[PDB]
């Protein structure tokens, strides 16, 4: 099950790519840049033009009432899931979950992640286990980490993995490692033929 | 020096209120809900209509590249400062700092803050000491914490403190404890007469 990271911040060209690959993806993930550049409306619309669920990658990390306000507006705009940080606390996570499905951040892949976030991943996983969000993000650059998290995460809580390598077999390996969804951006929206690249990743995943 | 927390999500109503108190405030702080409701261009309009600097309280907490994309757009839209989290690491903070002035989060006041953020406040302050942002936010609801932070914060980094009025904090207390700026929302924008409310706090802060 593929998640398209529509990180093509230019208007209509972003929507064109998403509608044409709708057959091979399960969700569409949008971030703050797209939202800022096109307005929160690009959400309602990415929807009624692809028919695919949408994940608003916002990494909410504010106080409860502000997280709530943002969620209400984003869910209200059509988002199906909102990604939220675990670091700011449970009340802030629950404020969003109360209005819609959430995906919690328990680990990150940039150099800075090793400073405070990653040392707390085991603890964040346990928070995730108690809250039972729809899922958690797990950088899949290294399958070992997806399995690490999968071993500690409650069954029923999905794992979505970004940073999937471009080599043939990587997407399949991330799923085998425990990822329920692989989040792919570049390798798809910047490929000569998007639908084709989407189909390739899709076919790879189901082993044939 | 007052920072108006303009938590009025109807763009025109926000401008109307901001304009009526513009001569008693130093800056205007806006968060995601207002940006989502009126579009990020509301920052430009608020600046033109009031003549005061704008702080975008986004609490950025993404990877360096994404934090930079967001900051580029927001500083580009006219923001003078962007509030960023320290927990995501130095690289993510610097990604924003390289594009404009920043204010770092080293401690929060909601209950969830006790779980992971506050236990790390001393370490966050040392990270802020190294990076040297324009300022850090300090809890105005507990003047004892403003002084605690001030003592450990490198000289030159400013302290801005919310929590005055509605949350029970006093402007006079916060300034006495070391706050350079007092962040106030409801006590001014929900006052029967905002300009009068803004003047009063202005007077309170001036009387020492
Ligand atoms: O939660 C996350 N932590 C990370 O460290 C990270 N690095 C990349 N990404 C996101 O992965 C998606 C696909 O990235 P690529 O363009 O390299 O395929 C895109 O949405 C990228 O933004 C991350 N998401
Ligand atoms: O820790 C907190 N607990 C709260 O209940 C709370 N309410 C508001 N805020 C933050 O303070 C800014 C201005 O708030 P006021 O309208 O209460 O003056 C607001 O814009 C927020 O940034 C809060 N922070």
């Amino acid at each position: 099950m593929i998640v398209l990271a529509l990180d093509v911040y230019e208007g209509e060209r972003a929507i064109k790519i998403a509608k044409s690959v709708k057959d091979y993806i399960s969700m569409i993930k949008v971030n703050w840049p797209l939202i800022l550049g096109s307005g929160v409306d690009i959400i309602r619309r990415l929807k009624e033009e692809t028919g695919v669920e949408i994940i608003a990658d916002l990494k909410l990390a504010d106080i409860p009432n502000t997280n709530r306000l943002i969620a209400r507006k984003v869910f209200g705009a059509g988002a199906d899931y909102v990604i939220v940080h675990t670091f700011v606390g449970r009340d802030s996570v629950m404020a969003v979950k109360e209005l819609g499905e959430i995906i919690m951040v328990v680990e990150m892949s940039h150099p800075g992640a090793l400073e405070f976030i990653n040392p707390l991943t085991d603890r964040f996983i346990e928070v995730a286990n108690e809250i039972e969000p729809f899922g958690v993000i797990a950088p899949g650059t290294r399958p070992e980490r997806i399995g690490y998290i999968r071993d500690r995460l409650k069954e029923g809580i999905k794992i979505l993995a970004p940073g999937i390598g471009a080599q043939g077999g990587k997407a399949k390996d991330a799923v085998k490692a425990g990822a329920d969804y692989i989040i792919v951006g570049r390798a798809i929206y910047n490929a000569p033929n998007p639908r084709e690249a989407a189909k390739a990743i899709y076919d790879e995943i189901r082993g044939v």
